[PDB]
């Protein structure tokens, strides 16, 4: 047995802390810190709880680990940008795995893995494909924002990098901030781009070529020597530039006491919808730049399989278009493309270095905590709420869904990454023409223009989608076929695009069953599947989490374990 605990998250100036445990190349456990702490984005923290969970889940202690792997070259970053790496391996271990939570007889080997390598590792080793081109597109690793590499024979070899100042991630963030959606919500920007019109995709900043892009707005060698990313530098350049060329100035945040809620709430001066054309344009500029990069690495390696990771990898809209490109046959992007994924990537890199074979993820991301019926009961009995234990839960849930009701679904092991995949999901009819507005405005109280996405049986996805492939992670848009382009109004765009999760019975028997039962009711085993949370809070993880969010939202029912709660 080779056991490698991979980590991300650090007390100084970090985000998306997470922890993954590989055992014999298999994922034993994987969790994001935010899910357990309830603090969004897992900011400025070692993945303390996530690692504790991995170890408990696998019944291990630190002393049972062959290696601890960290998904950045921290010593390097501390050398170049802070004037020295002051930590012994043991001292660093004390910070990443505090002894009061993680008792240990001795230190495990500590490995720092280069940030993009980890990103790449988390794509390649888990793709189930044995070779391909690697495209890593990011905010910024230690010094680079893009990495093009060749993945073959269990090896990842770098061909080229792009300096952070030219970051597509930072660009897209900055635009996201400029619009008032916020730099921490780029996904929203993507959503918004769909409502805009693109005028000049260069933004008078980018110049696109056949190998990607160049950004004459900023000197590519511009370092913010103070910090250890070029975020501030790119932020000034982009904000001043956008204000010059775009009709709207930066949207501003407004903080006022709301007597209705009894607190200071943050709002935006302008409606971010006003910025839709700027979103469209940013989206298009990102796509264009990324199309170039993809073509370039594909051709430099002579592969037709593409691997994508780094946070830009979360842009399903851009991925869908990569997939349909003539330069692309197959595509894998892991559900943990962002930094949460570099704990797993670091682990994989190390495990591979230690002689392990890494198994494929295989159409599921359900690696987080799960809870026994007794545990769920404990959480239920805490609330003093009445609940049933349906003979056939999956059928009853299907019936509620078919009737246009919204059902919280908390089953098995939490999924990892930003997307609910039927372990912690809010479910609704994919068939209702009013469901989208209902969930947006009445249920989640979020923006009217936000889109929804479907889960469907893999077994019918060939009839529903123009591509007969696995889409396990909702990480890629594709188009529906004619016969379904109006059947599914809540989850299909006017242009027939959608962002689907395909569901194998192996991946999720319960979800699979529920969908099957739904098909027997409304013809298609397809439903609307949106993240289970009140907006701005992370996806629920524990039954107590589920009950809390259920109690605060006008959801109709909660299916948590084998129990069903109604309002
Ligand atoms: N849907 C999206 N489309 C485009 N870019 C995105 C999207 N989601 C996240 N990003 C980008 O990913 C970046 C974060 O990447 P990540 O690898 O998680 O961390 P880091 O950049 O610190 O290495 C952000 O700069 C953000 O702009
Ligand atoms: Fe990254």
């Amino acid at each position: 047995h080779m056991r490698v605990l991979g980590l991300n998250g650090w007390p100084r100036d970090f985000h998306d802390a997470s922890a993954a445990l590989l055992v014999d190349g298999r994922i034993a456990a994987f969790a994001e810190e935010e899910r357990l702490t309830r603090k969004k984005h897992g900011y400025n923290t070692a993945p303390v709880q996530a690692a504790a969970f991995c170890l408990a889940q696998a019944g291990l202690t630190v002393d049972d680990l062959d290696a601890v792997a960290f998904g950045w070259d921290l010593p390097a970053m501390y050398r170049e940008r802070l004037g020295g790496w002051p930590h012994s391996d043991s001292e660093a271990l004390d910070i990443l795995l505090p002894r009061d939570v993680f008792p240990r007889r001795t230190d495990p080997p500590l490995h720092f893995v280069q940030h993009h390598l980890a990103h790449a590792a988390s794509a390649y080793y888990f793709s189930g494909e044995d070779r391909g081109a690697v495209l890593i597109v990011d905010g910024q690793g230690e010094e680079e924002c893009v990495t093009l590499a060749h993945a073959e024979g269990g090896k990842i070899t770098v061909l080229d990098t792009v300096p952070g100042a030219w970051s597509l991630g930072f660009f897209y963030e900055h635009v996201s901030e400029y619009t008032g959606l916020g730099g921490d919500n780029p996904g929203k920007l993507m959503g918004l781009a769909a409502h805009g019109t693109t005028v000049d995709e260069t933004l008078s900043a980018f110049a696109f070529d056949s190998d990607g892009y160049r950004l004459n707005l900023i000197d590519p060698q511009a370092r913010d020597p103070e910090d250890w990313d070029e975020y501030s530098v790119t932020e000034r350049a982009w904000f001043a530039h956008l204000e010059r060329i775009y009709r709207l100035p930066p949207n501003e945040f407004v903080r006022r006491y709301d007597p209705a809620k009894g607190r200071v709430v943050r709002d935006t001066r302008r409606d971010p919808y006003e910025y839709r054309d700027l979103a469209a344009t940013a989206q298009a500029a990102l796509e264009r730049a990324v199309f170039g990069l993809a073509d370039s690495v594909l051709a430099r390696t002579g592969e037709r399989t593409l691997f994508v990771a780094g946070g830009v990898g979360l842009n399903a809209t851009m991925n869908g278009k990569l997939l349909t490109r003539s330069t692309v046959d197959k595509m894998f992007v892991p559900p943990v493309a962002s930094d949460i994924g570099v704990s797993l990537g670091a682990a994989a890199a190390v495990a591979v270095e230690l002689g392990d074979r890494i198994a494929p993820m295989g159409d599921t991301a359900a690696w987080g905590p799960e809870f026994s019926p007794d545990q769920v009961r404990a959480a239920l009995d805490r609330t003093g709420l009445a609940y049933r234990e349906p003979a056939n839960l999956e059928r009853e849930v299907a019936a509620l869904i078919a009737s246009g009701k919204v059902v919280g679904w908390a089953q098995g092991r939490g999924e990892v990454g930003p997307r609910a995949l039927g372990q912690r999901s809010l479910l609704g009819s994919a068939h209702s023409p009013t469901m989208r507005d209902h969930i947006n405005l009445r249920v989640k109280d979020r923006e009217w223009w936000r889109p929804f996405a479907p889960s469907m049986l893999r077994s019918v996805s060939d009839q529903v989608l123009e591509v007969d492939a696995d889409f396990p992670y909702m990480i890629m848009t594709t188009k529906v076929r004619a016969a379904y382009a109006e059947r599914l109004p809540s989850v299909v765009h006017e242009d027939w695009s959608t962002r689907p999760q395909t569901v194998t019975e192996a991946s999720n028997p319960r979800y699979h069953r529920m969908l099957t039962e739904l098909g027997d009711l409304v013809g298609d085993p397809v439903c609307l599947n949106t993240s289970f949370n009140d907006r701005g809070e992370p996806i629920v993880s524990s039954p107590a989490d589920a009950l809390l969010t259920f109690s605060r939202l006008p959801i109709d029912a909660l299916a948590v374990g084998p129990y069903l709660v109604t309002k």
